[PDB]
DNA sequence: CGCCGTGTCCCTCTCCCTATAGGTTAGACTTTAAGTCAATAC
């Protein structure tokens, strides 16, 4: 399901590149480990092929899921919870999640409330870590160019 | 059965975010004490 030389994606880190499909063992175990390393933190993960699929380890956006959180973006009728506190938890574990439709509803819902509304530093931070992640997501989903995708993300933001 | 000396040991002294209500100050308007000039008389 992943093999050498896979542009594969791993949740939360995004995009990675796998160097090689190691056989290191363990008590006399060889189990198949894969060196897989991410362009951002500059870290190395080895994760054994049997459970690759437990850790989640996804595959790019293509072209049904663009427009799918497209649609999620510009999906009007959203509202949440009068205490900002339930709303702050749930779309944290909203992020924490790290889906590709729930972080488009988090960024695009954070954005019609800080365009006029505004919100705290922290909260501004919160949405420059998911508009980050969601932005290299789609930069290697489309494979165009990081400041482009955040020219196109902010051409479809207004909509 | 009922109280008293000796010994040992412990201790002390010295050399997050939101919402409401209320107080504070800074900033400008009109008044006043203040600085000024011109002519004059002895």
């Amino acid at each position: 399901i992943f093999k050498v030389g896979d542009t594969v994606v791993y949740p939360h880190h995004g995009a990675a590149l796998v160097e090689a499909i190691e056989t290191r063992t363990i008590k006399g175990e060889q189990k198949e480990y894969l060196v897989l390393k991410v362009a951002q933190g500059d870290l190395t993960v080895r994760v054994p092929a049997e459970n690759a699929e437990y850790v989640g380890v996804r595959d790019v956006v293509g072209q049904e899921g663009l427009d799918k959180v497209f649609q999620v973006l510009r999906a009007p009728h959203t509202e949440e919870p009068t205490n900002w506190s339930r709303r702050y938890k749930a779309n944290l574990e909203k992020l924490a999640s790290g889906d590709v439709n729930k972080v488009a509803e988090v960024v695009r819902d954070l954005w019609r409330r800080d365009q006029e509304r505004g919100l705290s530093a922290g909260e501004k931070r919160m949405l420059a870590k998911a508009r980050q992640i969601l932005v290299g997501e789609l930069a290697l989903a489309e494979s165009t160019d990081d400041a482009k995708a955040e020219t196109i993300l902010d051409e479809v933001l207004a909509a």
